Formats: C-alpha cells, structure tokens, sequence
C-alpha cells in the first residue's frame, strides 16, 4: 500500500517543460515544473509537492521564433521572474531526493506526456548545470499519452483529461506549470482507477 | 469493438530491434522485428502479422564492441542472411499502411519496451533509406515499461512478462523476434485485462 511497493521503488515525479525549440541539445530550456507525488495509508496517489520555474535561456542556447510564437513566452522580459538552470534543478531534485529517502524509494521515474520530449531537456538542462547525482532514472519514463491512450482511449493531453471527466483551460496550455499538474492529476485518476476497479493489487482479482 | 475506435484511430505496431550502440544516428541497426494487432469481433486484442529482419550496418556506421558483445550479433557473419534496411522498412511499412487502411485507423503508433530506443532508431533507419509516406507518429509511441509499471507494476521487460503469467526465456533475450513477440503478447494482456476488469469501454462500468 505504499509508494514504493507500487512501481518497484520507482518515485514518480510530474514533470512539464517549456521550451525554445525541438532540439534538448540545442534550444533553450524556458520553463520546468515538477510535481511530486504521495500515497495515502489506504494506497490512493495524489500531488505532494508542487514546484515551478521560469528559466533563463543558457548562454549559447538557440531560440526558434515559431517556438516562442506556439508558447508565448519572452524570454527578454525582465519582468518573467526567471531563474538559472542550476537553481530550478538543484531545487528540484533537492526536493526530488528527500521524498525518496522519506518514501524508501531507489529512484526517481518521470512521469509527463510524450515524456521523451520533456525527459531529454531536463536530462539535458542537468548536465549543463554540472548537477551531481541526478535522482532521475537515465532513460526510463511514464508516458502519460500512452497511459492515457491504454486508460482512456485518447493520448492528445486535453482531450485525455476532458475524457478522464477533468477540467482543461486552453488558455493555460502553455504554462509549464499548469500542464505539470493537470498532466499529475490525470496520472493519478489513471492509477487510481485500475486500483479501484481492482486491477491492483494483483491478489484483489480474486477479491483478496 | 474496432480497432480503429480502441485508440483513436492509432493502428498499433510492436516493434524491436537489435543495435551495435546507444545511438541512434551513428551506431548501425542490426535487427529489427514488427507485429502488426488486430482486434477480433468483441474487441479482444491480438497479434495479427509478425515480421523479422537480420539488419545490414548501413555505409558508414559505427560497430561498438560492447553492444556486439552484449548482444552477441556478428555483423560480418556472411550466414545470417542480412538484408538492408530499405529493403526491411519498406516491407514492414508496406504491411503497416495495408492494416491501418484495411482496419480504417490513421496513422500507425509504435508499441515497444522503453519505446524511444527502438523508435529513435527506427526512425532514422527510415530517413537513411530515404522511405517515403513513413506511416508511424513521428513522435508518439506506447512505451510497455510504463504500461506494464500500471498494469503490473514491474517495468523490466522479463519480470512484467512473468508477473503477467508468460513465460520468458532469458536465452532468447536478445533477439528482436523474441522480444518483439513477447511485448506483443504483453500489451495484448495488458489491454485486454483492462477491458474485463470493466475499464473499456468507459461505458462498461455502470452496466454492472
Ligand atoms: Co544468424
Ligand atoms: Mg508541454
Ligand atoms: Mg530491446
């Protein structure tokens, strides 16, 4: 019934980037929110802790026009409250780290929709960051288009959540941070409803 | 009870393969196997055609001595009647485009364990041989670890296998045929559990 029972000690962390580009290597990271995630004593997941980032391009970094016109993001804007790579990750996986150790997890495991996309640029951001002992598994993820699309017969975002009976405000698509908590809520509708409909734990089937 | 209805309009394609390394840009394709699902007349999923292919290193591509070793492919061995990647991408397409059409889906998804691997390589096998009218989502993908981290809570391919009641045999491991076939299998369970358990349709719920 516990966190680290559920995905063999795999603790998954919500996260939604915001970006300058389709490159990880190349393009600007631009906004990085990160949701972590809690069990309750009867086994039900739900948001723990909610982070949030506007990032400063990296010295070097490419910025697509047709990015920034699909996003709406100025990164030139004083006034966007932007932090370095370093300090959004660092906050993160300090954050990421603690509710490991405090759950008995080994690993962190991002979940986020078409998760490869937002798995290389954290990945990516991290390594420019010169960041040590990152928490988050090298290559594996929980894609939530695919759990959507196995849960709910959709894999498009808003339309998942419309289907999985949740709210989604279009003019808000774009903010890292909202996604990265309608993205974590659909996750745990989706976990929760296989639990409740009694597809776990595994012995429930047989109603023990 | 349509195939074409089960993930809007995604016709879902198992796919493996076999490397000589991590990248999927430079290190050469060496095997790659497909399975085309289709579903019967009460909706159940199953395999429907299965495809495999020894895989020549394209002109130019590197051979990294660890991932040879890991997967015990010889690439000069002159009986292991290899064919070019054009030749192999464009037999699985030509199937590929015949079920989406025949089933009425639109586009053809790629199902695989850890998905990104295999599709970043299938992938730029297919720019390399210059395919036209590629029928897979350039991006989307059904990842089987996470899928299997919901149904089963395992995302290693041999123990989700297990957990799920299949057999797995370890000496067949590196085989994209073989895992191709299982992952097939598995995915196949995955989505018809969720089905009898009353998950699909969404309807199904409250006829109880
Ligand atoms: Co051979
Ligand atoms: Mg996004
Ligand atoms: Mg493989």
């Amino acid at each position: 019934t516990g966190l680290c029972d559920r995905f063999r000690g795999f603790y998954p962390v919500v996260i939604d980037v915001e970006t300058a580009g389709f490159n990880a290597k190349t393009d600007a990271l631009l906004e990085i929110a990160a949701i972590t995630l809690k069990m309750d004593e009867q086994g039900w997941l739900m948001p723990d802790t909610t982070l949030h980032f506007h990032v400063e391009p990296f010295v070097g970094a490419n910025l697509q026009p047709e990015a920034l016109a699909f996003n709406g993001i100025d990164p030139n804007d004083p006034d966007r409250g932007a932090v370095s790579e370093y300090e959004a990750l660092h906050e993160i996986f300090k954050v990421v780290r603690k509710g490991i150790k405090a759950s008995g997890c080994n690993r962190a495991i991002m979940v986020a929709h078409n998760a490869n996309f937002d798995h290389s640029f954290m990945m990516a951001a991290a390594e420019r960051a010169s960041l040590k002992r990152n928490p988050f598994h090298p290559f594996a993820t929980f894609d939530t288009a695919a759990l959507a699309g196995l849960a709910l017969g959709q894999t498009v975002l808003s339309k998942a959540c419309q289907t999985a009976g949740m709210d989604f405000d279009s003019t808000q698509a774009h903010s890292a941070l909202y996604d990265t908590e309608r993205t974590a809520v659909l996750f745990c509708e989706i976990v929760n409803r296989w639990k409740r409909l009694g597809g776990w734990p595994l012995s429930a089937a047989e109603e023990v």
